[PDB]
């Protein structure tokens, strides 16, 4: 019987260097004889033993037939898909744990759990699986969309956290966490705080107490709603970020939003979930985050970093670590992982670089890694490679 | 040495919801570089770590040059294959455990058990296969198409049940149960009461003494044969199912069929395999069932419920519970199985979607999957999403 | 730490079936989006846990652009490759084992053994392989083709016993047996008897102390040349089998060849490896055999037996137990394996079914098996299905 | 917990054979349905329980749309990839490690290490990465390109050893070496005496104590450079080969170099990256070589070996042993690697096989294996059977 898993400090390192690709649609040529997934919103997440690269399929297929529709988030067809870190997502290489339009996992030292959202706008659900078995539902509350993360949940002790959220994209979405336990949810719990709009969370670990999130403001700020949750008396609390570097997308120059920490400024209506992991020391703790090139497009991606503080209250700016991908290459979403090695955690941030050429074709995504190694600063940027008219 | 497979209570829930969907065809392009398994009569079979998405192949695939004949059913090409279930059917993805035109599996705790039957109509033969090894046969008592369930047999304690039977579609075919163990059949059950007509039953425990069945009747009755087993003593029983709710397609007007629970009524010749499943509780028993949308055609598919009470002599008609399936879908071939949770089983409910265009075209199946989980009502109905044409 | 594989006693039956069929080219239409390989002399070996299904490949598949050279038998291209029985044979399902023209494998409860022969007809090698690492070699001692079985080599209590043979195939091929240990060759066996010609033997586990063979003889009898080797004393011994059903092909009318059972009759030179396998009893033994349908041609395919007698000087013909090919279907090569139960072991026949279309295109086999299962006689024969215009 | 892996004595034997061709664009035909992937710098690394086919891809296919580049070698797209030893290195059977340009890899007995390079010729780096963590880094020292083995790692008792280059490809290269141990660097080795250049090491096991290197000079020598680097005390020390069979390409003619062993000769620009292997013995040691047929180009491959003596000191001509490949064979990179039987090692020679053709088409290259096994002389001769135009 294998024991529960637990967050433990990161492997030494100080910086961020590439570490892998990958563009199933390398492969989707016309003249090809291959048979890659059309997918969006990947994300990776690990067990003890292996990581797994998660996606949501517009269940098609490059080359094929049933391009239309793929650019659409929503709807009957789009199925949770995962294989191996690794391995390129293809027909028979994936796995269909579920049918949803959005989704989550994470591994709990014992077994996978798989979470995944469907149904009608006005009334989703969301549905915990645990390894095969359909164990649980949580039904939608604001009645507008029932979603969660795009990113891993985080498990501690055998009881797994998971953010989700229901309301208007351009409105009132009030977020709310899931404490899931072996597939059965034992707890709601409902943040306290700024919580006009809070969705898309990346959240991990930043010690065995508390759990962080650098959330999305579809709304109302370019700043990044944050949450701290205690695992400890399962309570949380959210307040938009305070640095000057604003990490969402649009947003405007950094410093450009006068006022407190807690000034939203202008709605810049629209964002875009960004990449954020832990780096636990010692006695420090990192953060490292990621944020589009271009300020208006999804275009590009620059990593960040800011030991220590308090993001509800630091106004610094983030320290620049380096450039992920250029202006000219593709930047969409953005997510944290962290790799379990023998005795440390391996903080690791994925890219979603999307191949978008309108409605008219398919539209897929590659994932870009780059993780926690070595010294120095972030050396290489990376290219999908594709060429969309082949 | 792992322990022999019981029926244990159900885990906790009061609805069905979207589970999977499994479309192989939806890569099955002319333009496309897959190719999935022409098939018919999928049905799901699960054991304590995992479960099976059974098929029969006309070992043909999409795009290809064989589908005349697929829509035949019995034929010396015809194979049983498997696929772990959430993986596409494709012909390396497969399996292919015997040559058959009919079929069935179960788990037993320890090893699979393989059901297949092929031969001639007049002398037809069900082969046992456990594991890697062709056990026994048995042979043709009625000698016009020995055939079987079409969904999993069921095994309790190490011993294994399964109907077969025997007669004309339109005739009489009596029934009969191989009590099979470790590959070897150790007894054959001779049914009592109605059985003018009985095949293609889905059986499942309704607790450690008790396997029940809900059947078809080709030439006699809409109404559903019912079946009940009595484990411990090995006898059987079968006499026509009583509710107003008739689950068989053709079916008339629900409480169109006049007098008491034994009537068969017109013969509406003709039937359909229908869903089946347990709802086990400490002390109240659930049995959901599906039936086709439309009346005199397989289109959609409806959930219903029934607590308690016995079949054979209720009349009241079934509680609707969803539309599993709109009638502008293909809703044939359902069937039930139950997925083995740590501490409980799932009960949940198979669909056939077959893509007919007639006999000029290729002829496959959709496998849609919908599984008790959590509360409320079911939300989502499914779609294959393929167009045949491509 | 495994035990060592010995042969144990037949489960009980008294009739052959058809069990399972792999046509790889039902998938090979110009139009199909699959990849079988090109191969011939396929051949099956099961260890305790699983049953392999090994064959000799020309580096090629249908659809291709390499058919010219697979209707040759010896060259630089030829690879021994395997899939799990069960599995189609493709390009990406399959292993390769070694580059080799002739060859055999067997499991000896504990670790697969494989052999291959390649190399200059006139000083060919045989390589021994012991799971992943290249063990021992024998070189060619009449220095004219050194070649195999073509079938399952024979381990007991971790000594394995393998047929080899060099000389024209019309004129005196002296064969020769390996005593193989853990990959290493621990002794050589020089037969006794007629030996004039011994080629493509078919082995099999009699009792524990001795292994029977059914081999080939090209060039002076139609008669099979009949192997017992005393396990006991690695001691062998040769003489043309007595019955006067002939199991050769080319072949004359049964009982035409007159004299003692040690007539050679007309040349009828040519042969073909016939399926060849034990039913151990407690006090019986049964032995079954395969030929072609057509005395003169490669079509057809029938099952015979005989209990006891001396097939030495046994000329009593054969039980005929039934057709497992019609003469309108493809009988070539056939062979024998024995599958493992869990307490007895399982008797089975395979045949390679050649889709020959002369040298101008691609040179493929399916292969059909017929195992031992319960009583009566066989049902139906089998069909490879595919239409190799296509 | 498994135990640390040790160099051990070889198996007996004293000749090479052909052992198995992987020649994967024997599938690419623009009319097969087949995916092998475009690589290069293909080379075999074995732990305790399986081998793998480790290489370089260009993240291509054949047939498919983006072979222009392949031909290049360092870009943004390379990727580490490999396959189990027997498989076909296509798009779905591969696994895609990390992101390098220059790549090694070697098991500890315990877990796999896997190395890589990328980033900017002038500031490259070197990736260390166990299982699925990435650990560690090294910087570029020369500022040149950054580069390591193209062959397995050599691992002792947990720690493994690993030769990295930072220099020009014609001029100054002075090679380093990594004592590597779960994935951290624990100690950086100078190497002593001739190092005016060298890379590209072959290295492996001399015994318990010693592990040695034939390498490269690409810019002032056709002798090969030679490495021995104490394990014990981690000190190193390079200085030319001095047999008179020079081993690189280009190389004049045998003998033509005169003066002492430290004679660099005419620069002869370039070279190879040659195959080079231990026989261990209890009493006497085999060094074998490869080296190209053609003494100017990349064409045909001959295996060549020496008991005992000094590379260092030995000017006697090294002994012709066979030709693995035909000078109308492509003979390019080659190495060496170890197959590890029950009790003793087996040591091999991969042969990398380029299917040149032009800058124009795409670039890919075979991977054909010999190994020590029985006696004798080598037999066979490899040749990849593809036919770039179809
Ligand atoms: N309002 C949103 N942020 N919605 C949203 C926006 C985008 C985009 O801008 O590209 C993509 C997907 C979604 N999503 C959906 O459409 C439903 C689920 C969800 C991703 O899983 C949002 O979590
Ligand atoms: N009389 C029947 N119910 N036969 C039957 C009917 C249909 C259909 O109406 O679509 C499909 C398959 C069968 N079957 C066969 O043709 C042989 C086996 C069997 C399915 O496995 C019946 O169990
Ligand atoms: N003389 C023979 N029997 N040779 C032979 C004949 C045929 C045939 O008639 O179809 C096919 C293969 C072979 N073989 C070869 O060509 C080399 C090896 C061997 C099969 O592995 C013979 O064992
Ligand atoms: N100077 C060299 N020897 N470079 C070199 C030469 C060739 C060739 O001549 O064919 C091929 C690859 C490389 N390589 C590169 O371009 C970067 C890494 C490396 C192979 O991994 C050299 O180790
Ligand atoms: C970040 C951190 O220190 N996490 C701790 C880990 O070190 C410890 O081993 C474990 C025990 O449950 O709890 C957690
Ligand atoms: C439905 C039901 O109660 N089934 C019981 C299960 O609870 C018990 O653990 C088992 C022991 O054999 O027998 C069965
Ligand atoms: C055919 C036969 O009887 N074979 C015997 C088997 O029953 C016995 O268990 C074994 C022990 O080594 O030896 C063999
Ligand atoms: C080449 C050689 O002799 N290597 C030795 C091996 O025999 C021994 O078993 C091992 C113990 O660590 O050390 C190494
Ligand atoms: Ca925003
Ligand atoms: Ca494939
Ligand atoms: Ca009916
Ligand atoms: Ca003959
Ligand atoms: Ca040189």
């Amino acid at each position: 019987e294998p024991e529960w898993t637990y967050p433990r400090l990161s492997c030494q390192g100080s910086t961020f260097q590439k570490a892998l690709l990958i563009s199933p649609h390398r492969f989707g040529e016309i003249k090809g004889n291959s048979a890659p997934l059309i997918i969006r919103e990947p994300f990776v997440a690990c067990g003890p033993k292996e990581c797994r690269h998660f996606a949501l399929t517009h269940y098609a297929a490059q080359p094929g037939g049933y391009y239309n529709g793929t650019r659409k988030d929503r709807n009957k067809l789009r199925h949770l898909v995962s294989v191996k870190l690794g391995k390129i997502p293809t027909v028979e290489n994936s796995i269909f744990h579920m049918a949803a339009w959005s989704g989550s996992a994470c591994h709990d030292g014992r077994e996978w759990t798989y979470i995944g959202v469907d149904g009608p706008d006005n009334d989703a659900l969301v549905k915990i699986k645990y390894g095969e078995a359909y164990t649980d539902t949580y039904h939608s509350y604001a009645h507008n969309i029932l979603r969660t993360q795009e990113s891993a949940c985080n498990c501690i002790g055998g009881d797994c956290y998971l953010m989700i959220t229901d309301g208007s994209a351009s409105g009132i979405s009030k977020c709310r966490f899931l404490k899931i336990r072996e597939g059965r949810i034992i707890k709601e719990i409902l943040p306290t705080g700024r919580v006009e709009h809070t969705e898309e969370c990346t959240c991990g670990f930043a010690s065995n107490k508390t759990i962080e999130c650098a959330c999305r403001d579809n709304s109302y700020t370019a700043k990044r709603p944050f949450v701290k949750l205690n695992v400890e008396t399962d309570t949380a609390e959210i307040r938009l970020m305070c640095t000057k570097t604003y990490l969402d997308t649009p947003r405007p120059d950094d410093g450009s939003i006068a006022g407190p920490c807690e000034s939203n400024g202008d709605k810049w209506l629209g964002g875009i979930k960004g990449g954020f992991v832990h780096q636990r020391m010692a006695s420090k703790i990192g953060r490292w985050y990621s944020r589009t090139m271009s300020k208006t497009n999804r275009m590009g991606m620059e990593l960040y970093v800011r030991y220590d503080g308090d993001p509800w209250t630091d106004s610094d700016a983030l320290t620049l670590s380096g450039v992920m991908v250029s202006i000219e290459e593709p930047g969409w979403y953005s997510f944290g992982f962290e790799i379990k090695d023998k005795k440390c955690d391996v903080p690791c941030i994925g890219i979603e670089m999307v191949h978008d050429g309108g409605k008219d074709t398919w539209h897929s995504a590659a994932t870009a890694i780059y993780c926690l190694m070595g010294s120095g600063q972030l050396l290489w940027d990376t290219v999908t490679g594709v060429d969309m008219a082949l």
